């Protein structure tokens, strides 16, 4: 049922857009989205850290990105 | 019943481009307009469009009264 | 939902002033305008949509009918 | 289910005063009037509806056996 | 599930003292009297039912040897 | 996208006994090696042994790069 979530994350991934991921505790993670599934996002820099979507509040691209639908 | 209220409510905000605030469970206030949404996230536009997980949302507050 | 629906419907139909406390301790006040499985529309200055996942307790301002 | 329901039911039937602590740390107190899969109705001056998703612990004021 | 269940059942059967840390940082202590899919019943100085949704970590006072 | 990323990722950390830090939703940082895990919990071990609910985890951060899934 991720008809917007999946293509949006896929676009950020394919375009290698640096993102900020804000967590429910206010912490801010930064990096590039490497992969994701129903439950987690793999966010890359020094290592690739695995972020649980339950703990995410908002994903903020570092620059404007064009949604395609269909990814 | 859901989302018999939530969907038309967000869709109205979307179509009418109503300025809104989205308050998160940590207390953070996001501001902008609803660009689109699905079952689990809302895309909120301002300088970029940020994707907000509904799990993390407490309230959505339109900047003005909206119809149905 | 067995208990929520009648309880919220009584509050709505009777226009009972209510407080809704959120999981982070914030207190909202107003009246129930409508609801569905996942959200409550809380009226005052404007109608704000509250996600039930973010609600801890709903406290009426006066006693409400059984149930 | 197998523990939760009989436990809340016992508290309800025996009218045992309980404290319910929420995930934010706030303490509610009253007697459990009814409950379902999602909420507990907790009675004193008014009956307040508590979402189980927001509960940490239910602490009975006295020893209860199920 | 395949790990949580034998782990909790072992702590129960062997009356292992545990500390249960909640998502708000609060610490509960006691021994596990019983549990089901959604709650843990903790007993001792304080007797109480704990919702797993609110738990961050279960820290046994000594390591558990699993089946 | 991804199929199940979580299992092979946790399995690599488990099998290779890779030191990890697990950050919880309240900001608390746990450290150790992944002893085992299932769909809902992770058993972490070293200075303290403990069972962590995934519902309470924000991010798992390996101490060193982990092989491609
Ligand atoms: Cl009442
Ligand atoms: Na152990």
């Amino acid at each position: 049922g991720h008809s917007l979530q999946d293509p949006y994350l896929n676009t950020l991934r394919k375009e290698r857009v640096p993102v900020s991921i804000y967590l429910v505790n206010g912490i801010k993670l930064q990096g590039q989205i490497e992969s994701f599934d129903q439950f987690v996002i793999l966010l890359k820099n020094t290592v690739s850290q695995m972020v649980y979507k339950t703990a995410i509040s908002t994903v903020v691209p570092s620059r404007p990105v064009r949604l395609p639908s269909g990814d």
